[PDB]
């Protein structure tokens, strides 16, 4: 039966606004989980230019504690968007026994971003490494800032889709804007 | 809490071998291996039997995984399943090779053909029953189907090796490349 190690990878770019929309997403997604050492564990990493572990997989042992922490996460911002670095760091550091990962438990990564990555040339390798380590990946593309800035989103969407596990349609979410993020909580939760 | 001995048919008809090592990797990487947790030993048989490694040879999952990938196919024409199972019972499951007193013994048998020492199965299996060894048996029908051979008799033989209820302990795998698909389910039942 179930058991789950979930690491949410958050793009802290300034373009994402309002930040309340992201924390609302975290709250609504996480409150529907049974969090504990013998159940689901959640770890959160935020990236911009560099990466920060907001908290490890075994930092909190109850849904209640996680919800309190999730709300405290502040937007770190950043010039460049290093999604490959964020994902790779999550694989290499977040999903390790030292930080709480559990032997034999299913691994799930949830990536939320609102732009193409400056280190997109690393994605091919980074994604394959996650795949070899059996990390199911759900990727979320927020088209808000791009649309508000009249930027074509075609390539952006293609890039974020490439991060999602197959079948893509089930692991990739095209979110029109920040305020619409909480809208996918029900579905994402049913698929994780 | 578990002493697991995997008994692998090494007969040349099984192809590609990477399919068997992929199965081992995927199955073993989900276990917590150690002298205080799960222990794994592997035996490979053909016309003869070889202990790839004893139950207490390794004390961690990572070590087991590195060793598992190194296991080479030894081949053979004769499929001495009875000998393989019997050797696992009286040799692999001994305190000398790492077996822990009081821990549950689990055997996982993987083969792609009827055994040439089939006349010994009833006796060998009964001895396993007497010693309380839970048995999971996996029949790969790859070579048989490719060779257009009937599989009814083959499947019945492998089912007879599995502990009851057969539904829980026996697995019918269409071909080598499909072996990896039972890892999840097998891992949950052990
Ligand atoms: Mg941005
Ligand atoms: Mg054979």
């Amino acid at each position: 039966s179930t058991q789950l190690d979930i690491v949410i990878v958050l793009d802290g770019s300034n373009s994402i606004y309002p930040w309340d929309s992201v924390t609302a997403f975290l709250n609504d997604l996480l409150e529907r989980m049974d969090i504990g050492p013998k159940q689901t564990q959640v770890g959160i990493v935020q990236y911009g230019e560099n990466v920060t572990h907001e908290f490890n997989l075994n930092k909190y042992s109850s849904t209640e504690e996680v919800l309190v922490a999730a709300k405290k996460i502040v937007q770190r911002g950043g010039r460049q968007t290093m999604t490959a670095l964020g994902t790779d760091t999550a694989r290499k550091e977040a999903f390790t026994e030292a930080r709480g990962a559990r032997r034999g438990v299913k691994k799930v990564m949830v990536i939320v971003t609102d732009g193409e990555s400056h280190d997109n040339h690393r994605l091919k390798k980074v994604i394959q490494d996650c795949e070899d380590e059996n990390i199911q990946r759900f990727s979320i593309a927020i088209l808000g800032s791009y649309n508000r800035g009249n930027l074509s989103t075609e390539k952006f969407v293609e890039e974020i889709k490439s991060i999602a596990s197959e079948p893509t349609e089930k692991h990739f979410f095209n979110v029109s804007d920040e305020i619409a993020l909480v809208t996918i909580v029900k579905t994402l939760g049913e698929r994780i």
